[PDB]
């Protein structure tokens, strides 16, 4: 019943914000540029700094043409209005959110510790007590979204934040959607699409379920479970129905494996009768206490190195290009709502 009325609450916030989104909350001068932190086909994230608080913040920048003319413009009014209306503790928390001529903003919390998937290639794989401790707080972040009927659709280690307490922040909700039923766009990563997005069929939940698979091979093996150099070659992988398993995985490791990378939906762990309890009450998640993981009460497998809330050394180095803003409004009735 604790958890029951957990998430009952946990809707009736989310939806109070759902119905009402925040909108306009600052402004691109009150900011000063620092460092490109990442950088994509119709955007960038850079850290900057509030002029007047000094506090830091990651700037996700969106170029409202670009996101016209790659389709994205329904997936980024998904992903600002789903981000000003979450709340639980592994989820990177959205602080501001702005629109002008030229480009879409969400400002969000600096998260200084860096990617997961820098520190997975930095150490090769994680020991299974350490792929369990970021596993946890996977399940839980998508007992959060499930219940409040909504899907995140790119788990990869690239969006996977490790923050100054070694805990996991989920960044990235480009793909994520309000969904009562089934949904049918083709989007993701190629290692970690479910075989029914492969396949073109409508889609639920359990899509996440699989990518939670997929992550926990690649943080326990150190490489994803279907790799291939063209994406074709991973997908015919994916639908096949065959995963091979290093030696070393323990044996329990291996049937939750099994369970959740199951390529029929309707058997997937996750998408059963008794939904997350299944992947909760498995042997290999028994040593885990959930309660102590919400409330960020275990000691972290480690620590990132950074030597205070400004440090990038845990980011890659991009090109330094202008953010330019037209005299000109684009694509205006487009992003009305933003
Ligand atoms: N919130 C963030 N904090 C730090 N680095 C990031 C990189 C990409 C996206 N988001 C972030």
């Amino acid at each position: 019943e604790s958890v029951k009325e957990f998430l009952a609450k946990a809707k009736e916030e989310f939806l109070k914000k759902w119905e009402s989104p925040s909108q306009n909350t600052a402004q691109l001068d009150h900011f000063d540029r620092i460092k490109t932190l990442g950088t994509g086909s119709f955007g960038r994230v850079m850290l900057v700094k509030h002029k007047e608080t000094g506090n830091h913040y990651a700037m996700k920048i969106l170029d409202k043409q670009k996101v016209v003319k790659l389709k994205q413009i329904e997936h980024t009014l998904n992903e600002k209005r789903i981000l000003q209306a979450v709340n639980f503790p592994f989820l990177v928390k959205l602080e501001f959110s702005f629109k002008d001529n030229s480009n879409l903003y969400m400002v969000m919390e600096y998260v200084p510790g860096g990617e997961m998937f820098s520190h997975l290639r930095r150490i090769g794989r994680f020991s299974e007590p350490h792929a369990r401790f970021y596993a946890a707080q996977i399940v839980l972040t998508f007992e959060y979204l499930h219940s409040l009927d909504l899907i995140y659709r790119d788990l990869k280690p690239e969006n996977l934040l490790i923050d100054q307490q070694g805990y996991i922040q989920v960044t990235d909700f480009g793909f994520a959607k309000r969904v009562k039923g089934r949904t049918w766009t083709l989007c993701g990563t190629p290692e970690y699409l479910a075989p029914e997005i492969i396949l073109s069929k409508g889609y639920n939940k359990a899509v996440d379920w699989w990518a939670l698979g997929v992550l926990i091979y690649e943080m326990a093996a150190g490489y994803p479970p279907f790799f291939a150099d063209q994406p074709i070659q991973i997908y015919e992988k994916i639908v096949s129905g065959k995963v091979r398993f290093p030696s070393h995985f323990s044996s329990d490791l291996k049937d939750l494996l099994r369970n959740l990378l199951q390529v029929d939906l309707t058997k997937r762990f996750g998408n059963l009768k008794n939904g997350v309890n299944d992947i909760k009450n498995h042997k290999w998640f028994a040593t885990t206490d959930w309660i102590a993981i919400y409330q960020r009460k275990v000691e972290a497998p480690f620590i990132p190195k950074f030597k205070g809330p400004g440090d990038t050394s845990n980011f890659d180095d991009y090109e330094e290009e202008e953010i330019r803003v037209s005299i000109n409004e684009k694509c205006g009735k487009e992003f009305t709502e933003f």
